[PDB]
């Protein structure tokens, strides 16, 4: 039952996202608000156990996943979608499509990390996080990251 409560929160965010995705700017704003409440509890709970770096490794990719799906909806949507980046509000950077795979390199290189690090990456990747690979999901490194992460 390792970090079960954290996992549920990450699932919930994935849900609040995949739902925003299947709507006007007052709905979006309410769900974003929920997401931010869920992030607050996720951080508070992880930081009782884990260093700041480990907490970031688990929460940044989830934010980058949410940002990516929202930016894509905002690209493909009939209505005007407004979305300030979560990854930027929380972690002061906006290069998530690259930095997630930098995180993934790190957790894959050293066998020091809690299992939730790998599960969080596995989840966003099973939910079609592409990041820097958006233009071509046939990329061999992209497929290797998936294979290697699930092997954990
Ligand atoms: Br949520
Ligand atoms: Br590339």
């Amino acid at each position: 039952m390792k970090d079960f409560k954290e996992i549920e929160i990450i699932l919930d965010i994935i849900k609040t996202t995949r739902e925003i995705i299947e709507n006007d700017n007052e709905k979006i704003s309410y769900h974003r608000n929920n997401i931010r409440k869920s992030i607050f509890f996720l951080q508070e709970e992880l930081l009782e156990k884990y260093s700041e770096t480990v907490c970031k490794y688990i929460v940044f990719p989830l934010l980058a996943y949410v940002d990516e799906k929202l930016m894509l909806l905002r690209e493909k949507s009939a209505s005007n979608i407004s979305w300030s980046l979560l990854q930027l509000e929380y972690y002061d950077r906006k290069d998530g499509g690259e930095y997630v795979f930098e995180i993934t390199d790190n957790i894959l290189s050293e066998n020091i990390y809690p299992q939730i690090c790998y599960q969080t990456i596995s989840l966003i990747l099973h939910n079609d996080f592409y990041g820097k690979y958006y233009d071509n999901i046939y990329n061999h490194s992209f497929l290797a990251y998936k294979k290697e992460i699930d092997k954990h």
